[PDB]
């Protein structure tokens, strides 16, 4: 799981992270790879660098992978799969008016069968959404991050109350609680599927994350997109359930999703 700073090549940056820039670059002997280089302070490396191993198993088709970490001097670097089209969000943006419901639904089912992968080996994404999928070969979506904010150091981001907290796509037991589960993900999928759907769009554009909170909690749930059918909007809603307990598992919504898929 350790990398050599010999055995990696950087060749152009790909994008800037809010804790550190990502490179294009080679891995020697393996493969063109996506390298980030991570700023002092903002990551808990020893408790990273415990968890790698774990992490580095979690291999499935459409998980991007984390292949290594380079961490003989600082900055620290993480070495991971490239994926050659970039962030689904911008993705989605730049190609408003292309997409036709099948695709944007098997964009959907790609997420989530990547999250029922996650699901069954117990591990909680915590911060799923567009900005965070990653588009590969023959349009493959596949999703990155999962458990990252648990090494997340700048408490703006990683409290319920924090200024960058991703209120947006949380659960209310997670706004209210921090209380992470599979079902806290579903939640998050289902705004991830409005996404989609709406070729882009910002969930609840023109509310603050204190507005987000009290609209959740009175019953408002993000309108139906144009592209989204009533069938498809009915299972967004199921993820949006108040109560944990009453949403879908993710092998329920890849059961139901498929199911209209490949009718
Ligand atoms: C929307 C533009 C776009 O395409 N973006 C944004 C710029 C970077 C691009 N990019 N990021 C990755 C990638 C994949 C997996 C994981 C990371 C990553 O750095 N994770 C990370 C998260 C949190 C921490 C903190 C400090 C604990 C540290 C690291 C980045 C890309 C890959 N693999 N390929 C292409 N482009 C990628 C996406």
């Amino acid at each position: 799981w350790v990398i050599d700073p010999s055995e990696l090549t950087f060749v152009q940056e790909i994008g800037s992270g809010q804790f550190g820039l990502v490179h294009l670059g080679y891995w020697l002997n393996k493969d063109k790879v996506a390298i980030k280089t991570i700023r002092e302070g903002a990551m808990s490396e020893e408790d990273f660098i415990e968890e790698a191993e774990v992490m580095m198993k979690l291999s499935h088709p459409k998980l991007v992978q984390l292949y290594g970490v380079c961490l003989e001097q600082a900055p620290i670097c993480l070495v991971f799969e490239f994926m050659e089209h970039g962030c689904l969000s911008d993705y989605l943006r730049t190609q408003r008016g292309l997409f036709a419901a099948e695709t944007l639904l098997g964009m959907c089912l790609d997420v989530c069968e990547g999250m029922a992968y996650l699901e069954e080996a117990c591990v909680i994404h915590r911060d799923l959404a567009a900005r965070n999928c990653l588009v590969g070969e023959n349009q493959v979506i596949k999703v990155s991050d999962f458990g990252m904010t648990r090494f997340v150091l700048d408490d703006q981001y990683t409290s319920s109350t924090g200024t960058k907290f991703p209120v947006k796509w949380a659960s209310p037991e997670v706004f209210s609680f921090s209380r992470y589960s599979s079902k806290s993900d579903v939640w998050s999928f289902g705004v991830l599927m409005w996404e989609v759907f709406s070729e882009g769009k910002i969930p609840y554009e023109n509310r603050s994350n204190s507005e987000v909170v009290e609209d959740i909690s009175t019953g408002f749930r993000l309108y139906k997109p144009r592209l989204a059918s009533t069938h498809v909007y009915q299972i967004m809603n199921h993820c949006w359930r108040e109560r944990p307990e009453d949403r879908p598992a993710f092998s329920r919504l890849l059961r139901q999703l498929a199911e209209i898929a490949e009718s």
